[PDB]
């Protein structure tokens, strides 16, 4: 709807959608991320991360190195713009950011950093 998404991620590695619009009349945008199914974190968890389509390999493999505990995100990564906590079956996260962090011109990417999930769990994200 106007800045704010809903995103699900389930147990066949999925994302409701794989594309998001970020209105820029909005001041910040919102996304709630919840997970369908019934398998725990450790083992099939989500988070919804984003950065430059650039940044995002760079971001996914030192994410696998930071472990379970951290997320899967290396703490202070300079190169995420914004990202939820990583959630199992039954959890919830939301994440605002300001809309100013999004420059025209630049290719953004969102993505679940938990490892070899990223390669289902991917999409673009338009500014318009
Ligand atoms: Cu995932």
């Amino acid at each position: 709807a106007e800045c704010s998404v809903d995103i699900q991620g389930n147990d066949q590695m999925q994302f409701n959608t794989n594309a998001i619009t970020v209105d820029k009349s909005c001041k910040q945008f919102t996304v709630n991320l919840s997970h369908p199914g019934n398998l725990p974190k450790n083992v099939m968890g989500h988070n919804w991360v984003l950065s430059t389509a650039a940044d995002m390999q760079g971001v996914v493999t030192d994410g696998m190195a930071s472990g379970l505990d951290k997320d899967y995100l290396k703490p202070d990564d300079s190169r995420v713009i914004a990202h939820t906590k990583l959630i199992g079956s039954g959890e919830k996260d939301s994440v605002t950011f300001d809309v100013s962090k999004l420059k025209e011109g630049e290719q953004y990417m969102s993505f679940c950093t938990f490892p070899g999930h990223s390669a289902l769990m991917k999409g673009t994200l338009t500014l318009k």
